[PDB]
């Protein structure tokens, strides 16, 4: 049960992603039947507004999850109410601090570093805008 409203608060990757989000909404992890998981989040990105879709399928292995290309890892954090999500897929490794609480964590993000540089992924760590709305430039 990773499942409930989520703040997606870092994001690291092993290479530039340069489609770097301008600020997010809350991510929705929705638990369905079957043990899948869909996730909602809308994100901001250049005046626009990407409302984001994934159903991320239950796998063999327990905590694994494949979605779009891409296979999705989930794991809890040793900091009070933070989760990690590690991402292989197209080739890009991805990782992102989902917290329970918005408010910035020092602990949470020393640790999301920790967990990040073991795995290669050593471009920036972004810390992100959060906003409970997005609305795009114009609307």
């Amino acid at each position: 049960a990773v499942s409930g409203k989520w703040y997606l608060k870092a994001m690291t990757a092993d290479q530039e992603v340069p489609e770097k989000p301008d600020s997010v909404t809350p991510m929705i992890l929705k638990a369905q039947k079957g043990g899948n998981l869909e996730a909602k989040i809308t994100m901001l990105t250049n005046g626009q507004c990407q409302n984001i879709t994934v159903v991320l399928h239950k796998t063999s292995e327990p905590g694994k999850y494949t979605a779009y290309q891409r296979v999705v890892f989930i794991q809890p954090s040793p900091v009070r109410d933070h989760y990690i999500l590690y991402a292989e897929g197209e080739q890009i490794r991805m990782a992102k601090l989902l917290g329970r609480d918005p408010e910035q964590s020092q602990e949470a993000l020393e640790d999301f570093r920790e967990f990040s540089r073991a795995k290669g992924l050593n471009q920036e760590i972004l810390e992100l805008a959060q906003s409970e709305t997005c609305s795009p430039g114009g609307q």
